[PDB]
DNA sequence: GCTGAGTGCCCGCGTGCTGGATCC
DNA sequence: GGATCCAGCACGCCACTCAGC
């Protein structure tokens, strides 16, 4: 019957030794062959636009050259395009960096201005650099702001009411991101993709993404972006109908979805977040160092060793995810 | 659409314990 | 040794969604 539920707690209680990984798609070793199973599909190339972004305009924004990206699809889920790790080695630092310290202050608006106010809220960073300076991360501590920030709202606000976007309450969407994502786009076949609506989602190990459908009202002609950094996790995509049997994959660091059409409407959940290996405290695509001669137009730039020492304590045990939609249509705005 | 069961949307709240950590 | 603390859990409740009619 409820097929996705089951397979939700299945994931959701592995424990790696407990439950058996062996269905779950790694993208980074792709298979190809054609059908190696049931029930897993068909994993496909999905053909680039190599010629449509600049290499200058992917480094500037710490990615590789289109035509070094690997993308594929899944048969019977048209829409749906997962990029392993496209970043230059060293580059997700910097979109970690602005997740964790920059997108989380104000304007945006975070869970933590529920019952608070940007008194220490805007503190958050320097309270996480008190804690490293101290040394009192081991030491018994309330949770820091840091450490109980969950999600942050970029650009329009959607109205559960409304099931639509409006510019009630409406805060600038960052323009770095935005150039990333327009990047991803135009490299997936999308051109005139304008970042709108963005939604960071902060996950401990213990962290869930329920079962759930998009319902707003939305182009659906318009790519839906999706990054991924810090600890891997597993991630399941499933039907129109709740009940179908989801198909599972890794979400690996650096990892890319991008979700449109037919896809867009299916059901998904991210069940777990997997427990670093054993002396693997990080992915190695986040130790590895930034190139020795970056752009002068380059958004990414090296950062303090004292940012990044409270960004790799916060990532031993944590994942980072950041979604990009487009909401107004081209050249209309929000009357 | 209605209604009881099921989880906690970019939905949680308040409170009383408690037992391991902390302090001297 | 021993007094003290308090972070996090359990719990009951509210918020909101889902499934079966
Ligand atoms: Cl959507
Ligand atoms: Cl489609």
């Amino acid at each position: 019957e409820d097929a996705f539920r089951k397979l939700f707690r299945f994931y959701r209680q592995s424990r790696p030794g407990t439950a058996d990984l062996g269905a779950v798609i790694d993208f980074s070793e792709a298979h190809l062959a054609r059908s190696p199973k049931p029930g897993v599909p068909q994993v496909v190339r999905f053909p680039l636009n190599v010629s449509s972004v600049t290499e200058r305009d992917a480094e500037r924004v710490g990615l590789e050259p289109v035509s070094k990206w690997r993308a594929y699809g899944l048969e019977g889920y048209p829409g749906f395009i997962f990029i392993p790790n496209p970043f230059l080695p060293g580059c997700q630092r910097h979109w970690v960096k602005q997740c964790l310290k920059l997108y989380s202050q104000k304007p945006n608006v975070s869970n933590l201005d529920k019952h608070m106010t940007k008194e220490e809220t805007q503190g958050l960073w320097e309270q996480s650099k008190e804690v490293l300076r101290s040394k009192e991360v081991t030491k018994r501590r309330p949770r820091s702001l840091l450490e109980r920030l969950r999600w942050v709202t970029l650009g329009y606000h959607y109205n559960w009411d409304s099931k639509k976007y409006s510019a009630d309450h409406y805060t600038p969407f960052p323009s770095d991101l935005a150039f990333l994502s327009e990047q991803v786009a135009t490299a997936c076949g999308f051109q005139g993709f304008q970042a709108e609506a963005g939604i960071l989602n902060y996950y401990r190990l213990d962290s869930t993404l329920g079962i759930h459908v998009d319902r707003c009202e939305l182009d659906h002609s318009k790519p839906l972006l999706s990054f991924s950094f810090g600890q891997s996790a597993i991630f399941l995509l499933g039907g129109l109908k709740r009940d179908e049997a989801p198909t599972a994959m890794f979400m690996h660091s650096g990892d890319i979805m991008v979700m449109s059409g037919f896809s867009r409407l299916l059901n998904h959940a991210v069940p777990r977040v997997l427990p670093h290996p054993d002396g693997e405290s990080l992915p190695h695509s986040l130790e590895t160092p930034l190139p020795a001669v970056l752009p002068s137009n380059s958004l990414v730039e090296p950062s303090s060793v004292e940012d990044w020492q409270v960004c790799a304590t916060y990532l031993r045990t944590a994942r980072v995810n950041m979604t990009v939609r487009q909401v107004l249509a081209t050249g209309q705005d929000f009357p």
